[PDB]
């Protein structure tokens, strides 16, 4: 008996403009400290880059849709709502969680920023612009960051998990980090 024929996965729509990604965005490749035992990834040095834009405009994230608020950073005033058909919000508090950066459902690197500190910050991959943003800036206090995806699993009719745990970079693909405007 033949396989079963999968149901043939969602695309985005086509970006109408361009949008310069609005935090700092960085090349994590030189090792800053190999894995260990209890830590099983690098860390890196972080180095700046500059200014990218992705391939949409603002306006095409944006509709009259309510965001998933995972971590509730946009709860405290009235937005511009999410697009929605298949665009969403991920959650930036997770993917900073150790849990997301054993799991590795999307690039996540840690990184040694410069500066007095020197801040050690999880930087999420942005694929769209080959670069790395700091999860750290993104939720910021009044940063009012999101990282938009787009669902593209056939799965259970196209729906969006309430679970964010649920979600990877091949079902949902980050197509852009953007600063929600308030409405």
């Amino acid at each position: 008996p033949d396989p079963v024929i999968p149901d043939p996965p969602i695309d985005p729509p086509p970006g109408t403009g361009k949008y310069t990604c609005p935090f700092a965005i960085w090349s994590l490749e030189e090792v800053y400290e190999p894995p260990t035992k209890n830590r099983p990834w690098p860390i890196y040095n972080a180095v700046e880059l500059q200014p990218r834009e992705f391939d949409v405009a603002l306006k095409d994230l944006l509709g009259n849709t309510k965001w998933r608020d995972w971590d509730s950073r946009l709860s405290y005033t009235t937005f511009r709502g999410c697009r929605g058909n298949g665009y969403i919000d991920l959650d930036a508090t997770y993917l900073a969680t150790d849990q997301a950066m054993r799991d590795q459902k999307y690039d996540i690197r840690e990184g040694k920023k410069p500066g007095a500190f020197g801040n050690i910050e999880r930087f999420i991959y942005l694929k769209s612009i080959n670069a790395y943003c700091s999860l750290s800036d993104i939720a910021a206090y009044h940063a009012d960051g999101v990282i938009v995806g787009f669902w593209r699993d056939p799965s259970s009719g196209g729906a969006i998990p309430f679970d964010f745990t649920k979600f990877d970079k091949t079902k949902c693909p980050i197509q852009a980090v953007i600063v929600v405007p308030r409405a």
